[PDB]
């Protein structure tokens, strides 16, 4: 079935590879892990490197061979989708699972009975997490600064997370509506290199990086009338094919100067509807363009059809792909459309607008892989604010929830006994990890703050605990604002679970010539 | 992950190669350093050869495989961009202080502990030049000229530093406006071949290196209306496509006359603006050049965009894509538009106009190479002397900031006490290399300027001492005019400190295949 | 240091590296373990191969790589010398010790931690052993055959084990002489093909498979007084150079007669002792095999340097290098000394000696690797058999003490805590992994069998448990007679935690060019 060459696993190989790949990504993710945790340095074909802590970023960029890494990865990507964080702490405990295992295969426990374990171990879990969470209200300002912070920290953009959890806190809200459905694709993240991270803010509207298409535009418009066009401003070509035969040099100025009319009509149109501002996805005719200065039109064209999209969500203004088709009721407001230049290049600001339901958070910093490290930092802030409104509960940090798992799921073990019952003792044992290398990347002693946390929290409680790693020692978790969403926690080792026991699940590999 | 062949280096290989990768890029830079510092030959691909010193340059033309000089190259980059000037001693710094780094995670220092102790001390030598920043008029002759001339200094060009220093403080407060925001694209950096350094003369003004396309035209034409055109001068056709049909010998030529007709036309659109003087981004019709010259409007083709835009902020002039859509708004105004020969080339002098918002310096000298050499010396000039005006506040040079940064630092790692304080002990460490190499390259003691200038600097101030490598002795900087901008040395110190960090933060190289 | 291409590992990879050779060892060898323990195959570079079960043997002859695993045998080789049995227990626990060592060490425990908490634990065990020890009558006609029987058991002699138990323990009592202090030397095994191994018996005095070197010789002489010579009876010749020069064919014969009477007088100085057998290590004369026939000797030449030590033992004949040498206080005597034919080939019986040191045990069987495995079976019963004598002290199998080690290292873990209780109970939870594979190689659970024997042997004691493979279920292994000496286990697991420390004491290999 397989070339000459084309390498199988099967059996006790097959079990071993597979979680050497998923160990070997966890092996490299686990450095990232905590606000302690270490950066990657990703280098693609063409030389262009990126660095970043985020498990997403770090797993889709790097060139993956293992399929049980490439499973993996889909936990890491719906971790970003669903909950926004959660991403290393996922990967980790499930390549410590793996590592797992193997052990119990070895020590006479049937592959089925280990995935049964993980599937009810984690099963429990859920139900252990949800009665561990901690309800907070889940607009209130305060949690929401601090479930921002928590996430921004680990990253280099931490020593900002104060203003970035103002800015993120204050965007979630905003599109999240009611409490609550967050829309992630509301709130746009920016990032223009120059001024400082204290400098970045947030503006309610939409920002796009264009300029005005004509110098004889106004470069303000207040009680904006925003169009959106998806077509080129131009003079159109029938389907059916079409040539003018010139017959009079009268004649050849007898079009020329219809075009200079149809141009003008296409402009006529847009003024009829009541706009003022226009952007088209499309280019726009020099000609078009001065008659769109003549009527007072401010215009840019070739927008991004994303910041088409990002207009439409906060104006109301609606795209439309025929000229023609325009109508009044296609129109968005805004309360100001200007044109800006912030460190030299030309951007428009559509701001104060009557309901926004985008924003832009912009993004400023000494360096373009700063912003650019920032951008995903306030990424993932953007989602776990939302989580936590969403789902108005939270859960301490500091490894406190993995210690509960432990602590609770080897209690779990004994009600399960059998050999099903080191499934489950060695699935809480893989949930100690992070507890484990939390501290780890912090320089502290995975065994002092083993015992003294555990003990710590067994007897003080879960919202009593958890080991802080700025101080190196067992702290209240829930005091010192050091708290995540159930949500991410609660998805990390469901989706983490579910896909190690799905590695754990083939016993055979095949691979097609 | 990585295809057979591809290196990886982790945890202290990781550290090590990063290491590695900016101290052999700073081992290579350090001997820039300073008025004394030597001059790099960077020879590319194709065999064409560059000289220079300006660390910049010097970094985004060598080919570079490190990604951890990549983002080294961040820092000179934006240094150039925000300050003009510390790209030779935020790279060095940079380098040092990943030397001291392993000896530090060799010493039993946490990586952790290092990137908090260089960050630590780098956010108290913020405070502390901000604090040793010396108070100066912001539009004061004399420090303008002193701050350019310091910065010319380690150059070829120095020889006449003083023309130099003229030339570029009349042209940043020209288009610094207030005190001030300096935009280094309203100065404009000409140069060609022939007569001497001495005879670089500043041109309140516009100079491009274009001709008048017609022999008929004015040679020199005052109170000049200058209209920007974009497209060409030329017989349009349609978007539609159009072809004519002729059906006689004098209709052939009833067109021919309507083509006439039609440049004419264009010609008298420019005309009935009021225009005068008329530069085209694209080319003019050799039949159009002619009615130009007939109406009396000087003409030049083909100009450079970004000569285009020159003309725009000096004149005021409107730079129009279809001729259809000039109006007399559109005329910028010039003192006089004159083209002169010098060196044998043509070249046209847009000056004396009312409010010039953009100036030209139009640098000569005996080779190419030695007015290129001039030409980025100051392009330097230009920044930090918008420096100067943009923060009130200037320091002494000689390394006498690196080495109140080295006395404060080291009390201030007294207060950090732990492992911290041999983070922040070698972060001082580590900017005491500036102090050092300045007179390194001048082929002075690095012992003895070591103990005499710290002596000096501590018990005689700040603006009372310094290395001055011309004397080969320690002097009083402030008194002999040897000072540089505050935001040059904090943003280098900031900049490097950060990137430094960066490549610290990394512990684990992935690449793709 | 090294040659290019020589491999190199240190820290982590030093330690890994060592782990993987002892535990690559372990792993094959601990197959072997137990009753239900498997056969290794053997071939050297000849084609010539050997079966067995014997740790010794197998690691001896195998072609091993790694200097760790070379470090390891030294351990199998002084288990086999000093006890006889626990070469497999020593291997394979020292094997689980290194995989527990690099988990600790990733746990973040100390590579000095790890070797002293192996140290106190393997301390504390000794102390165990001689605590948990059960006394026993060290001449105890039962507990001598027990031991011997169940220390055949796992090999293929255990179809005759009680015929071998009587063999092995009547030759250990003889030759122990007091109780005691065995020497394995005074009791050798013969082996010879044919027959059944329900044949094989035991001869109180020394079986050689030598011939009478004359056909005219007695074939039985009783009440013999047996004369060992080392040296060859022939004409010898002189140190000092020499020749006979002959001078006439009478003095020819001259000499003839005097060599005739030279290897008569030899003969005639053996017989003037009282000699009546008379074996040679070197040759013997054709003419002096007559002489000997003569005088009614009975002799055989070319003896084994071997058999002539066990001769010197039994009967108390003393081997003398010069013939001239002969006293009759240099003759043993012996019962009867009897040439017999056994399987065609011929063979001396000198029994029934006055008090006999040494004895020969003659193993039959139906093949030649038959006869050679129960050779090495009941080689190790001798050993385990003068262990029980040596030290009057025994303990139950089946696990039993490796489990009472568990429970008891385990409990002393917590008086030692730190990272150092860690080490311990990684320590007893290596020596859990006999119990383990004990079962393992039965087909039994290692699940069941761990939680059910562990609970059996906590409540009912260490003499009152044990797993038995035999029924697959925990037993009564003390009232089962499966019993090994004191001895045995108390210096397997010493040198075993020994050794194994020994391997996790390196950091670095240097191999030499």
């Amino acid at each position: 079935v397989l070339p000459e060459n084309m390498k199988r696993y099967m059996g006790r190989d097959a079990q071993r590879m597979n979680i050497l790949a998923g160990r070997i990504i966890a092996e490299t993710v686990r450095s990232t892990l905590g606000p302690k945790g270490m950066d990657k340095m990703l280098v693609d074909d063409l030389g262009d490197v990126v660095v970043t802590n985020d498990g997403v970023t770090i797993l889709r960029e790097m060139s993956v061979e293992h399929p049980a890494a490439k499973m993996l990865i889909e936990v890491a990507k719906t971790q970003e989708k669903e909950v926004g964080d959660g991403t290393t702490t996922a990967v980790v405990v499930a390549g410590e699972l793996l590592r797992k295992a193997e052990e119990l295969l070895d020590q006479n426990v049937h592959p089925t009975i280990v995935v049964k374990g993980y599937q009810a171990a984690a099963q429990k879990a859920q139900e252990l997490l949800k009665t561990i969470a901690c309800e907070v209200g889940a607009q209130d300002k305060e949690i929401l600064t601090k479930i921002a912070m928590t996430s921004i920290t680990g990253k280099g953009a931490e020593k900002a997370k104060e203003k970035l959890a103002e800015i993120i806190v204050e965007a979630v809200s905003a599109v999240v509506d009611d409490e609550g459905k967050v829309d992630k694709d509301l709130i746009k993240i920016e990032k223009k290199s120059g001024a400082s991270i204290d400098d970045t803010e947030l503006i309610k509207g939409v920002l796009v990086d264009k300029e005005r298409v004509s110098a004889q535009m106004p470069k303000k418009v207040t009680d904006a009338k925003i169009a959106l066009l998806n077509c080129a401003i131009e003079i159109k070509e029938t389907e059916t094919d079409a040539e003018i035969r010139i017959t009079d040099p009268a004649k050849l100025m007898e079009f020329i100067e219809q075009e200079e009319k149809m141009l003008k009509d296409m402009v006529a149109e847009i003024k009829a509807s009541g706009a003022n501002v226009l952007f088209c996805q499309k280019g726009i005719d020099d000609l078009a363009q001065h008659y769109l200065a003549k009527e007072g039109i401010v215009a840019a064209r070739r927008v991004k059809k994303s910041d088409m999209e990002k207009l439409a969500k906060a104006t109301g203004a609606n795209v439309i792909a025929a000229i023609a088709a325009l109508s009044a009721q296609d129109l968005g407001d805004a309360g100001l459309v200007e044109e800006r230049k912030i460190s030299g290049d030309s951007m428009i600001f559509v701001e104060e607008c009557k309901h926004p339901k985008a924003v832009t958070m912009l993004i400023r910093g000494t360096t373009e892989h700063v912003i650019e490290e920032v951008a995903r930092a306030v990424d993932d802030a953007v989602g776990v604010v939302g989580c936590t409104i969403e789902d108005g509960r939270i859960v301490s940090g500091g490894g406190s929830t993995e210690v509960e798992l432990s602590m609770k799921l080897r209690e779990y073990a004994e009600g399960i006994s059998g050999r099903e019952q080191l499934a489950v003792r060695a699935f809480a044992d893989a949930l100690e990890v992070i507890p484990r290398t939390l501290a780890e990347n912090a320089g502290l002693d995975a065994i002092e703050i083993l015992v003294k946390v555990r003990a710590a929290h067994a007897s003080n409680g879960n919202k009593c605990a958890g080991l802080n790693v700025f101080t190196g020692a067992v702290e209240d978790m829930c005091e010192n604002g050091v708290v995540e969403p159930l949500r991410v926690k609660t998805q990390a080792i469901q989706s983490a679970a579910e896909s190690t026991e799905m590695l754990l699940r083939i016993d055979d590999v095949i691979a097609a010539e």
